[PDB]
């Protein structure tokens, strides 16, 4: 009322852009893009530099950090950065940590996913999406540290198992109900594969955003990379954006299922081509490019969603409702219930160990080069600017 | 014993921190301000920054202290950087001192840094003896000081409306000298006190004042610097030699500008007083000959010769070995009071009071009634707000 209130309901509260978060991040962004020799010379910038020398250093030090955690295996790998798992140091506890790269994100390719990226694994608040405890950022990197997936992803899955219809009904219903849970948030998820598909202790499926792709040595090509999703799942739209046609909605994901179902039933990608351009053409291609082999069983109905998934666009599956999804005769059993699911018992069930079990995680390069990052400026380009308020914490 | 999350609360909670929560609010708003021209949005990181935050800033430029908080009464002095100005807060309709400087002319004539002693000294020292900060705050164009009122007017005012016994001396001089010790105490020194600084509250007792050119001491007690300046009749010898590039200094500059105030008081003019910059300055290093005393005034014995130990050379200088080799000094002996009761004793001169607005003890000032100065839209980013950030301060 007089107000002091008024103020101060802003000073603390976590979507208000003047929580205590976005003004560090405020102050430690400026400084990082203020200290240079170049802008030094100007003896304001100078001067405000030195007086807040100190007070900064600590508060880089008070504030979380990347030291204050324990990197144990490099588990998948970016364009844009890499996914690790972690271990707090102090409380030991384990999480995959996402690091984003600044540069490589702000530049040219642009298109600037992670404040949609966070804002779901902080706010989605469901079971089907993996879970962002803290985020935190430096001069180079964003950091998201999200709740840990003990199982693999469904790529390892699918490394020891053939996968009867009835694992790949029941995974296919979890993404679904991952999937619709984003879409009614808003989002398009936007890269949706095996990898981001992710087993808690259950055995049960979350939904994830990562470091990615495949592979080492460019043989059984695994070509991936290149700048948005990755090359097997996208549509046929999400090519034609780039592209630079059309614009795609969250349509693509329903697509990409398609995509995923035809892999742990055919154990291959539809559109799987030696190079990344035969790969282009074949899914614009899909309507002559899409074929089973014989193929028993693969049940009529498996084959049905699949194709259901893999048209185009506006005569695709789900783009009237998720519920037209579920109707579908491919999702029949008395296995389980679209509203009970994840109480039921899951196909696979991951063998404990420790904390740490490492068994369904692979192992990495650490290597190199600490690559680039926003060219020394001669004078004030702001470049930490656009990162501010990206600091989060668990309350 | 304490972990990092909370040193890190509580340094968003501290007065005395500039990573709190109002110095990051004026952090931002520099940012903002600074940033802000249509030339340097061409930088699209610039650009999308300031149209997410942009309007968000004017939320708290409104319901932050600002100017229009305050209704002006009458203006209580003019120091080059701005002006006192009298003031009632519109609502609690308490009544405070406001001080007033242009952040256009420091910037023009750099000097941006000398008030971050003064608003330190004035908000932190909770002391009788020292004028008390209740509020810092800025807009684009000037920074704001609010300052507990001294309605008995400085001691300029006095000392010209009266002939001054050595009692009343004796009694001033005191509290000026427990005044100085209190900020000796902090670890700053006055460098340069004059009877200007020299404030009287409602009941009659002191105060210090304008603590701008204080300097914050290190290691061994000493300071020094090249800063440009005024006013050298109270000043130092080896402070004046400061400039030029000399030596260091101590606090024992402070004990000298107090045998010129005893000095002062007692004669009627000052010691060193001459026509000129240098006859003053060439004067002062002459102190062993320069300075004597009038025919027409017979002052008592300890009274010299308290005058005489603090107008003299550094290292000889009473002060030096300590506060208590001062309180202990002849001049000070008498039966009306001890050093501990002296803020709780009675007053030479109590002022006799229309109002709480009474501007009956100062001189009367209006305003310019002039021109008022643009930082100019600049080609670059600048920063001209930077040097300013942090200066935010409320009290609770
Ligand atoms: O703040 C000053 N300095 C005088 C001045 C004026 C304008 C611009 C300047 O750069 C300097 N002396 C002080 N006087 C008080 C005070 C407190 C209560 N009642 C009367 C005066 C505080 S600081």
């Amino acid at each position: 009322e007089t107000r002091f209130e008024k103020m101060d309901n802003l000073l603390r509260d976590p979507k208000s852009e003047v929580n205590s978060d976005c003004l560090l991040d405020g102050l430690d962004a400026l400084v990082y893009d203020l200290d240079f020799p170049a802008l030094r010379k100007n003896k304001n910038i100078d001067n405000f530099l030195s007086r807040y020398k100190d007070t900064i250093n600590k508060i880089r030090d008070l504030r979380m950090k990347a030291e204050d955690y324990e990197v144990v295996k490099v588990i998948g790998r970016g364009a844009f950065g890499e996914v690790q798992l972690v271990r707090h140091k102090s409380t030991r506890k384990v999480y995959a940590m996402k690091l984003l790269s600044k540069f490589e994100m702000i530049k040219r390719s642009d298109s600037a996913f992670f404040w949609e990226e966070r804002d779901i694994m902080a706010f989605a608040n469901s079971p089907w999406v993996v879970q962002l405890f803290y985020a935190f950022q430096d001069d180079r990197y964003l950091y998201m540290v999200m709740e840990y997936m003990p199982g693999g992803d469904l790529v390892n899955l699918m490394s020891n198992y053939d996968v009867p219809e009835k694992w790949a009904r029941f995974y296919t219903a979890e993404v679904v109900l991952a999937l619709d849970a984003i879409h009614s948030m808003g989002f398009i998820h936007r890269d949706v594969k095996p990898d981001n598909m992710l087993l808690d202790k259950s055995g049960h499926l979350k939904l994830a955003d990562f470091g990615t792709c495949m592979k080492m040595n460019k043989e059984g090509m695994v070509r991936c990379d290149t700048a948005v999703g990755t090359p097997d799942y996208i549509s046929p739209e999400v090519l034609k954006s780039q592209g630079g046609d059309g614009y795609y909605g969250r349509e693509c994901d329903w697509w990409s299922v398609g995509v995923f179902l035809y892999e742990m039933l055919v154990g291959d990608t539809p559109f799987y081509a030696d190079s990344l351009v035969g790969t282009y053409s074949k899914i614009m291609n899909h309507k002559n490019s899409l074929t089973f082999p014989d193929d028993n069983d693969i049940s009529k109905e498996a084959k049905n969603l699949i194709c259901a998934f893999l048209t185009d666009r506006e005569v695709r599956l789900g783009r009237n409702g998720v519920e037209e999804i579920k109707r579908h005769l491919f999702f029949k059993n008395d296995q389980w219930a679209w509203e009970t699911l994840r109480d039921t018992v899951a196909p696979v069930v991951p063998d404990l160990s420790s904390d740490i079990d490492t068994s369904n995680f692979d192992d990495l390069e650490e290597d190199k080069g600490e690559e680039e990052t926003f060219p020394i400026p001669k004078a004030f380009v702001g470049n930490q600017l656009p990162f501010v308020g990206f600091t989060y914490y668990s309350n």
